[PDB]
């Protein structure tokens, strides 16, 4: 049976400077000549890690935490937020003067231009203010949204949108995610198409968000400085991304 | 009267020593665009080698492939493919010596030989995996630049037998193949010719020796605080280092902001 390895980006493929380690390129190389399938599973939107994909030559991935899965350049599965609900959120956010940013598989758009909260938070990500397009969600598959408001203001949103999940990543911005879906469900879908079995699947992750994944695959690998709760569910704890963790880990697991 | 445009090299100019994008550079670019000033990147890289940076700064105008592929606001403005005829000869002759090549266009990259050790090494340094293999990619696709893998001791012949190309070394086992006459300053020349922008309204920020021609050519060349002195020599103004709000400060001084 063929083996496949899923990698997440942050703290896994990319180090803390957002750079790709030389040893990782080697790891992926050896991994490919050994016949081991290589893919990515992340919460990130496709257009947010296109550079990593281009660098490693990976065209199969689970993105948007499983809400958008691509197999060898083609869309295998896609579950965007319900149009109705995105609209309601937009209108409600508008009423409160809170801006939103809509994310589809290719780009993102703001409901309000030149807004202070978007500038600051997006800049913390090293991104410019997204182009403005208040009705972008109308004829597009919106997989995620960013609600720009303070924690002391989210209450109503959380309350009125139980079908959504909110995960704050900045003082003035929080991710608006779909309640259903997961990377494991995304991985499950791909191995089925690939004819692979859970036991033959490996996964490297670094954040709280990778637990579900590391738990579902046959061999979950946690990075050296990953959160304690990430290591707990891991079948193996490797060195940090900073210290050839991906390479060392793959070696110990005898994949390369 | 007319429009102004500012060109930026990538490493050392937009990105600091750690490949990090300064917060004030994001503000800088924002302010320039707001004022109607065109912002573009000028580099020897392939479009796909700096798309992330472009998306980060919302820059969709640029001079890539050392002038052979120029885009303005998302649309190709000028493009000069390598002469297919000569690309074929170079490939065959080089193949005879066991030297592989890599063919590059705006979307992707292809290698003439698979699992070759010089490709792995020189390319890993660019943080890229070995390109997929396709010995005849240039035959049906426009190539804007190529890579020849051989050491400096072996280039003489190629240099000599192919005066229609320019071999510029950047690694121990790999050198760039551009068309003779091509350079990013040259690409900057038609970008502004086509846009109808007077040289006196063209600005550029550079840091390395490959930025010298560009810097001396434009109306106002700006060298970064820690730039090589030969770069500062041709600069009309030297700004602070990249990690000291160099770009923001410079643009402020030049009163573009």
């Amino acid at each position: 049976g063929r083996k496949i390895v899923f990698f997440d980006i942050d703290g896994t493929l990319l180090d803390e400077q957002k750079q790709l380690p030389l040893s990782t390129i080697e790891a992926v190389r050896r991994l490919k000549q050994s016949g081991v399938y290589v893919a990515i599973a992340t919460g990130r939107a496709p257009f947010m890690f296109e550079h990593v994909r281009k660098q490693l030559g990976i065209d199969s991935f689970v993105s948007f935490n499983g809400q958008y899965v691509v197999f060898e350049g083609n869309v295998l599965y896609k579950q965007p937020l319900r149009r109705e609900k995105v609209r309601a959120l937009t209108e409600e956010a508008h009423k409160n003067g809170h801006p939103l940013v809509f994310m589809d598989a290719e780009k993102m758009r703001a409901s309000i231009g030149d807004h202070p909260h978007i500038h600051v938070s997006m800049a913390s990500l090293k991104f410019a203010h997204p182009p403005v397009d208040p009705l972008y969600y109308e004829n597009k598959d919106i997989y995620q949204a960013l609600l720009f408001c303070r924690a002391e203001e989210e209450e109503p949103y959380v309350r009125n949108y139980p079908e959504f999940r909110f995960v704050r990543w900045h003082d003035v911005s929080t991710d608006v995610l779909p309640a259903g879906g997961s990377k494991a469900e995304g991985i499950r879908m791909m191995i089925e198409k690939l004819g692979i079995d859970k036991k033959d699947v490996y996964a490297f992750g670094d954040g709280l968000n990778d637990i579900e994944m590391l738990s579902f695959v046959g061999t979950g690998v946690a990075m050296g400085n990953a959160h304690e709760e990430v290591k707990r569910v891991a079948d193996f704890v490797t060195k940090p991304v900073d210290k050839e963790g991906i390479w060392y880990g793959l070696k110990q697991l005898q994949l390369i």
